[PDB]
């Protein structure tokens, strides 16, 4: 697979995302860039249908893995790239502990020239007055470490791992993440050893900005796998 050679640069990013959680439906639009070279994305979210219902925290992770910058000698382990431009989807159950669960599934392809994350979330058992529904979670998201395998069974890639929400009263929301990941296309796409990406995530607001928003900049590292002196 040649879809490495897709980010070599910068590429623009469009996130579009229509979500339903107990019935509050809302949609957010992002718009930014991806430099895989460096890891690094920066885009800026608007909810177009006015107020979010859910603390933009805990839609980061929903909000396009194939920027990740994998180290030259971990390339063969990047599955996301490997499945452009056609793409891959990724399915996610979010459980937030001692409240509702999130469903999401998104598309990731390039359109045009564009990277597109197009995803449908549902959220579901939620409760009015939580953590959640009633916007008590700090506008921040912690570094974290996020180990991947290989799916063959599915010719793709999982993932599971916990988010710790910070809590305004100083105590933390656990939101329990299981990813799916499956390509679009039905070319070659590359199955990695076990290893884990490394995230850091800088919230924002927008000052010329009225609509509710969040302005991010993400950082994402492959990282886990031996480059035992036999390569060099």
């Amino acid at each position: 697979s040649k879809g490495e050679e897709l980010f070599t640069g910068v590429v623009p990013i469009l996130v579009e995302l229509d979500g339903d959680v107990n019935g509050h439906k809302f949609s957010v639009r992002g718009e930014g860039e991806g430099d895989a070279t460096n890891g690094k994305l920066t885009l800026k979210f608007i909810c177009t249908t006015g107020k979010l219902p859910v603390p933009w925290p805990t839609l980061v992770t929903t909000l396009v893995l194939c920027f990740a910058r994998y180290p030259d000698h971990m390339k063969q382990h990047d599955f996301f790239k490997s499945a452009m431009p056609e793409g891959y989807v990724q399915e996610r159950t979010i459980s937030f502990k001692d409240d509702g669960y999130y469903k999401t599934r998104a598309e990731v392809k390039f359109e045009g020239d564009t990277l597109v994350n197009r995803i449908e979330l549902k959220g579901i058992d939620f409760k009015e007055d939580g953590n959640i529904l009633g916007h008590k979670l700090e506008y921040n998201f912690n570094s974290h470490n996020a180990y991947i395998t290989a799916d063959k069974q599915k010719n793709g890639i999982k993932s599971n791992w916990k988010i710790r929400h910070n809590v305004e009263d100083g105590s933390v929301q656990l939101a329990d993440h299981y990813q799916q990941n499956t390509p679009i296309g039905d070319g070659p796409v590359l199955l990695p050893d076990n290893h884990y990406l490394s995230t850091q995530n800088a919230l924002s607001k927008d000052p010329n900005e009225k609509r509710d928003h969040m302005v991010l900049l993400e950082f994402v590292t492959a990282a886990g796998i031996t480059l035992g002196m036999d390569e060099l």
